């Protein structure tokens, strides 16, 4: 019955379709057609949707995806937990978006979420993905991603609508060697940490993972502090103030008078790291 769907229907005219397995907390794209992993840039990886249906039985995966590209028309909008027990809108944010973006609405393979599909231009004053106290979220994509495809329609929402979308700028939040580099060279090495257990004491786990940023980040305190934002060691206790300071600054000034050399990018001196590797 997915053909009969409009919505489906118009996107069955792109040969942008993948199929989707779930690992773990993660969905990952594969080409329907030899059941590798799929690139979101690589268009011989996808395949029509007739492909995606027998790639979907044959390699038994979760369900069909769409990968969005610039040039096709379609916005992809992502609600996460924003439905009931019952299939119901709980989050009154979500509420107000499906009132004023009336377009294709299905329910995400989760039961408990909802993609919209647009089409129109997204804002470019807004962030991909908004978090909400509330515990769900709001992710809006054109391209460079895959939508798992349901057909489960919401709501008998089951149209493609050319709309406005100036509207999510009232929903998402606005915005205006590097960071990653020094996160894939640290965890090679084996200096990327893991996230506490039970009966750790997170603060030596803190300062032994300060110790190593100042290394690898050459006591550049401020890319230290972007990249143990981003690590399974950051919490509230990082910016809470203490001192006049806030801990996470008195631990990194710490880690950056302790330590005594520094990873020189030209120099390569990556034996000149004083901490063994994290064990496993
Ligand atoms: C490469 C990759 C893409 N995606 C894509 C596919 C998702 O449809 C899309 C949105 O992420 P999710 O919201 O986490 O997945 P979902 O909306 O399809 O299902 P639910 O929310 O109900 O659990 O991001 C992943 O989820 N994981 C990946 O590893
Ligand atoms: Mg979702
Ligand atoms: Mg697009």
């Amino acid at each position: 019955m997915i053909m009969e769907i409009p919505a489906i229907k118009a996107l069955s005219r792109y040969a942008q379709w993948v199929i989707w397995k779930k690992e773990r907390d993660t969905k990952i794209p594969y080409n329907p057609n030899n059941g590798k992993k799929a690139s979101s840039t690589d268009p011989l990886a996808w395949g029509d949707i007739d492909e995606a249906q027998a790639g979907l039985v044959r390699y038994g995966a979760n369900g069909l995806g769409f990968v969005l590209t610039k040039s096709d028309p379609f916005v992809f909008i992502d609600l996460d937990h924003v439905l009931d027990e019952n299939k119901r809108v709980k989050c009154e944010w979500a509420r107000q978006l499906l009132k004023e973006i009336k377009s294709y609405t299905e329910i995400s393979p989760s039961g408990d979420g909802l993609h919209v599909v647009v089409s129109g231009k997204l804002p470019d004053y807004i962030k991909h993905k908004t978090k909400f106290d509330d515990g769900s979220a709001l992710e809006v994509y054109e391209s460079g991603r895959y939508m798992t495809i349901t057909g489960e329609v919401f709501d008998g929402r089951d149209d493609i609508k050319e709309l406005d979308l100036s509207i999510l700028g009232e929903f998402a939040e606005h915005k205006i060697l590097d960071d990653e580099a020094i996160i894939d060279l640290m965890k090679r090495k084996g200096q990327w940490p893991d996230a506490p257990k039970d009966g750790d004491d997170w603060s030596s786990l803190d300062m032994s993972f300060a110790n190593r940023l100042a290394f690898w980040c050459g006591k550049d305190i401020e890319r230290m502090d972007r990249i143990f934002r981003q690590s399974p060691l950051m919490r509230q206790k990082w910016d809470r103030p203490t001192a006049g300071s806030t801990y996470g600054r008195i631990t990194l000034k710490k880690a950056c008078d302790f330590v005594d050399s520094v990873y020189d990018p030209a120099l390569r001196n990556e034996s000149d790291c004083p901490f063994e590797p994290y064990n496993e």
